[PDB]
């Protein structure tokens, strides 16, 4: 996960930004307004 | 004295973003931090 910086291993992908995300990650994805209707796959 | 209306939860708002012009609760302040498009908005502390 390069959203983070808590090392975590990415278990997710977001198409739009694609980017790997951990779950810490994914939770703010679909919290921030912006990002919320993005398109997030487990990994 | 101020809900934050960007989630549900109707929690207190402790902050506010200057380019979203919204009052932010703890754990929207903390999921803006996590997000790329809204890290470098500048959060204010009330
Ligand atoms: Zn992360
Ligand atoms: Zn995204
Ligand atoms: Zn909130
Ligand atoms: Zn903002």
């Amino acid at each position: 996960c390069t959203s983070c910086e808590d090392n975590a291993p990415a278990t997710s992908y977001c198409v739009e930004c694609s980017e790997p995300l951990c779950e810490t990650c994914v939770e703010a994805h679909q919290r921030v307004k912006y990002t919320k209707d993005h398109t997030v796959r487990s990994t």
